[PDB]
């Protein structure tokens, strides 16, 4: 009879906390030092001698050593339209996406659930983030079925978000967990290159670069406020989440869903863009916490490109090591879009534990996580580490 | 220095409240009593004499008198692939969607903002819901630009949600508003039939029925907790939001994004499905409030189809009038997907005011809002009306 009273007992009390992380990828590993050759071969573009030499340079300075990919040489053969630069292939790509995205996403969820140790039925919210794979019902539905989630789970299907979605899902999860007592959110970010893979064009260089960066992978995260003592194991607390649109940056990063799959472009200026606007976001997120030394906190940055990492580090004046975990993931998995920051988050706490550091954030109390994407969006999440 | 303290002062105190509603539609009005003829003519399907007579029956029992549509006879002529049953036309449809969805959505937002009376800069969150129009950055970005929203607005781009999204955006808005002090959420649900319009097929009857129900329209809603006395005008409070998946219903409602646009299917059993599962949702949402008489509360139901409304009303034993507002919108606008419930919400409070009733909900204190869609999802939102 009292909406005010309901609200008072319905809400959680503490900050949203990362309780478990799980990751998975398609088995197939593609070696970067030989991709230029593999790529130009399966695409039948050997006559583009100059472009090939060019693509080899790209893959070298990419600082990527390995990438997991659902697409095999066999799957490519059965799909000529996908090997071409631009040919009708949206239907075939979406079917692969619709089938693989939920799949790898489930593998990651299972690992997170096992770590978390709580029963399936306790998951109250489901945030599924993926670049594509459009169906109705959507991929979130399939995840529910494959995983066995409760039919009353509140769903949040985030399609075509962009490379910054890692921050998006955390920003959304914060509110879901904090506003509802006992709410336990399952985030599943599953990315797959099936929609973006295509042949080379002497006229579309941006598209050629993406063929060197994107990879496949999924990450599952359990998030909740008020962790149960001894039963649940808090890893990181979400302190604050900001989203910012950098003016005059639409042409920076983007793409369109077409009959020839997902196209995309990447301006050579994104590193400058991100670097010139990065300090305002840091100030907005750390001035309130009285933090001025950005080397005194740990980092987790989207690995959009090596140039980006170099620029930001150079501009903010960050010890090398601050970007080590981030570069480590980029080097072993490549650019898995929204899934990257969680692989880095996972890696950081894993390494911190084995090295005997005092906190999950490389022994430091505060840290920041960044997401970079379309329209040139910047997600800035402040994170508090957890002890031991 | 204290994450617990921050949380304590960062959160709102009261329940999320609807503060303003604004709607808009493409100018073009299509008369239902003559659509069968118009449809078979512009599609060049006059030879399907029997199917045409069949489609005329469909449009009659549809209980739809008018529908707003961006697509004109002229726009259809310039687009043959869209007039065909199934032909490559995804690119053309998406471009129309990308251009019109943000457009009509802005027109609706402006009306809501005017009513609300507060400055643009006060909008802290943006939830944009639309069936399609895939781009990166997305339609939400364009809305920000067209409208002049703050570059730090937190965005939530909800693509391909389904006919139940009206409840989805309210469920999401509840958390955003309630968990953040001063948070003011702008919801923009903009739907356009450009992706679903196509020619008739003697073999695809479900697709033919949809050609009779879907229409174009946009709705904007401002939502916030702790309304400012005298300055802000609370219309409805969001009490609770539930989402439910009805088992074995995947084939009920759905569709796939293809090279030929957005396809879809509608099982003849959805009315039975919705009716047989409707009481569990009512019980789950009203037993806690001690409400057993469903005629003692006001209604706002997605107008998926007349059969649905008839069935639910018959099963729940609802006075005729309970569904009057809902049928009114269905009759003047048709099925505008996620935008429907807000046109009904708007209509209900408008009518309640002019009739001199004591509350915005037809003079009753409590009410329910339902969303029906893919995988056969049911959104059940409990709403408290506001005085005078």
């Amino acid at each position: 009879v009292s909406v005010s009273g309901i609200r008072k007992v319905q809400r959680a009390e503490g900050p949203a906390t990362v309780l478990a992380i799980g990751t998975a990828n398609p088995p197939n590993c593609v070696d970067q030092s030989t991709y230029a050759d593999y790529y130009f071969r399966v695409t039948n573009s050997e006559h583009m001698t100059d472009l090939k030499k060019k693509f080899q340079r790209i893959c070298e300075r990419t600082q990527i050593k390995n990438r997991h990919m659902y697409l095999t040489e066999e799957i490519l053969k059965e799909n000529p339209n996908m090997c071409a630069y631009k040919a009708p292939s949206l239907d075939a790509r979406e079917d692969m996406m619709i089938r693989e995205v939920p799949r790898v996403g489930k593998e990651a969820a299972t690992k997170a659930i096992k770590e978390w140790g709580q029963p399936m039925s306790k998951i109250t919210h489901l945030i599924f983030c993926t670049t594509s794979g459009v169906a109705l019902p959507g991929v979130d539905y399939e995840l529910i079925v494959l995983l066995g989630l409760d039919p009353s789970v509140k769903r949040y299907m985030m399609y075509h978000q962009g490379c910054f979605a890692g921050g998006t899902v955390l920003r959304l999860a914060k509110d879901l967990a904090e506003n509802n007592k006992d709410a336990r959110v399952l985030i599943v970010c599953s990315e797959n290159t099936s929609v973006t893979f295509r042949g080379p064009s002497e006229t579309d260089m941006d598209s050629l670069v993406g063929q060197a960066l994107f990879a496949d992978g999924a990450a599952a995260i359990i998030i909740g406020s008020d962790p149960v003592p001894e039963v649940e194991n808090p890893l990181f607390e979400i302190v604050s989440t900001d989203q910012q649109l950098v003016p005059n940056s639409h042409g920076a990063i983007g793409g369109l869903l077409r009959e020839v799959g997902l196209t995309f472009y990447l301006n050579k200026s994104v590193p400058d863009i991100i670097s010139q606007n990065i300090n305002d976001a840091l100030s907005k997120a750390f001035d309130p916490l009285g933090i001025s030394d950005y080397n005194s906190i740990f980092w987790i940055a989207h690995p959009g490109g090596r140039a980006i990492l170099d620029q930001v580090e150079e501009k903010v004046n960050l010890k090398p090591e601050k970007m080590k975990a981030t570069r480590d993931v980029l080097s072993n998995y490549g650019n898995m879009s929204s899934a990257c920051v969680f692989f880095i988050m996972d890696l950081m706490r894993k390494k911190s534990l084995e090295a005997g550091l005092k906190t999950t954030g490389e022994g430091l109390d505060w840290g920041v996580l960044f997401g970079f994407g379309p329209g040139l969006t910047i997600e800035t999440v402040v994170l508090r580490s957890m002890a031991i």
